[PDB]
């Protein structure tokens, strides 16, 4: 036996997202959003399922709020919904918007929770996509103009901010794989938004900056450790490539100022030699207080010479695994190794976890208590390993467990569930999981035992 304990000051955390969560679509002023816009598209989401009630967050936030408190979470991250604040993306402020993150923010403090604020989680305001999105550069200022609004109303009570949340999501799976909103099918798009996006990042936080805001802000990227199939340098080289293409498109712009060459190369030979603005990098890599990153699972490649890529998945690897209701790999020496490479790659940042978790199948048994053994499982074998990274040197600060409820989970709507409490999505009902109890002893006493 062995007592795991994590630093003293250390920030154990829950995490969700306003689509995902808060429903109200159409209530008081707010403007439609892109994913209000594909949700309403039929077979774009699993089952027909939509964001239009979700968990009823909107509504029930005093009882989520009583919930975090029984956990006893210390710092709760959720994402405002930008049309709420302005519902055509610019124009005539919503102050009725403005109120309720004004009044949720007071509450969490009120009992005693850390805020900790995502600006902008995936809900861009349509009005704003009819005139390009993300691919039109003006998106980035309008972006700068609500985030100074929320910075005047919250910025010396929300010690943490995001500015935004997986950019190489909304890329990839909303521009080029259009499986997300809004749903555009297009390489060069994709990599113009990726841009725009990083773009509208460092214009928050040098506004950020200049307002002096007493805070701490980052961004919060989708990380995971690319194995390479073996030793071989084919194989070492492919894994570089396949994370210069994620994770890390984004992670050299925001700590390095550059793109990664090898992935620069890749493009060029697909016909696509990316031109912009010098200043663009440099204000892409504004200091940031912490990086963050959301990670789930762990990639393995191999050398590939017959594809275009030139890598592809080791599946003889991957079919080791067990895997989640996700079909992802569960594999926990992942974080440990992610993290190394955060501290080693990057200068040894401070670091926040803003995303880890699993989604299993949940069954609600006769005494009314979710037994979800796995989900337990893989947080405690997850979090032993962030652990080993912190003995070992890394700044790791926090921990956000995704999520907090069970939600609207995008593409797959309300069929995979990630929550620590339980939301029936006919009644609304929230009953604590079992992973609910055993984060809120992990939270007591600082970690926990190993057997
Ligand atoms: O797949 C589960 C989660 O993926 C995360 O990386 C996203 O930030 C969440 O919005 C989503 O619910």
């Amino acid at each position: 036996m062995s007592k795991i304990t994590f630093p003293k000051d250390f920030i154990w955390g829950s995490a969700t997202a306003a689509y995902q969560i808060e429903g109200a679509y159409n209530e008081d002023g707010k403007g439609e959003s892109i994913w209000d816009r594909f949700s309403h598209t039929p077979g774009n989401i699993a089952d027909g399922h939509t964001g239009d009630v979700a968990c009823d967050h909107y509504h029930r936030y005093e009882e989520d709020i009583k919930i975090m408190k029984e956990i006893g979470i210390k710092s709760y991250r959720f994402s405002i919904s930008w049309p709420r604040i302005f519902p055509e993306g610019t124009g005539k402020l919503n102050q009725k918007g403005l109120d309720f993150y004004k009044r949720l923010t007071n509450l969490l403090l009120e009992n005693g929770i850390m805020p900790a604020i995502t600006l902008y989680h995936w809900d861009l305001p349509q009005k704003l996509q009819d005139k390009g999105g993300w691919k039109n550069r003006d998106t980035t200022d309008y972006f700068t103009e609500y985030s100074e609004v929320i910075f005047k109303n919250l910025g010396d009570i929300v010690p943490i901010w995001f500015t935004h949340n997986q950019p190489g999501v909304v890329s990839l799976l909303g521009h080029f794989l259009g499986i997300h909103a809004p749903g555009i099918k297009d390489l060069r798009t994709s990599l113009e938004v990726s841009h725009n996006l990083l773009l509208s990042h460092g214009k928050a936080v040098k506004l950020f900056r200049e307002m002096n805001i007493d805070a701490q802000i980052g961004i919060a990227l989708n990380l995971s450790y690319h194995y390479p199939a073996s030793e071989k340098a084919e194989d070492i080289e492919a894994a570089e490539l396949s994370f210069s293409l994620a994770g890390r498109w984004y992670l050299d712009p925001v700590l390095k100022g550059r793109y990664p060459e090898n992935a620069l190369k890749l493009y060029k030979k697909k016909g696509i030699e990316l031109s912009f603005p010098e200043d663009d990098l440099k204000l892409i890599s504004q200091p940031i207080d912490f990086i963050a990153f959301n990670n789930y699972s762990s990639e393995f490649i191999k050398y590939d010479p017959s594809s275009e890529s030139g890598f592809s998945p080791a599946n003889s690897i991957l079919e080791k695994f067990e895997k989640t209701d996700m079909g992802w790999i569960i594999y926990p020496e992942g974080l440990y190794d992610l993290l190394m490479l955060l501290d080693r790659d990057y200068g040894k940042p401070n670091i926040v976890i803003s995303e880890n978790g699993a989604a299993f199948k949940d069954e609600i048994g006769s005494n009314g208590k979710i037994e979800d053994t796995k989900r337990i499982q893989y947080l405690k074998d997850y979090l032993t390993q962030a652990h080993r990274a912190i003995q070992d040197g890394v700044n790791l600060k926090a921990y956000y467990l995704w999520s907090l409820l069970d939600n609207f989970e995008w593409a797959y709507g309300y069929n995979k569930r990630f929550g620590i409490v339980h939301v029936n999505f006919d009644t609304l009902e929230r009953k604590i999981k079992d992973s609910g109890y055993w984060y809120k002893e992990v939270i007591k006493n600082n970690g926990f035992l190993e057997h």
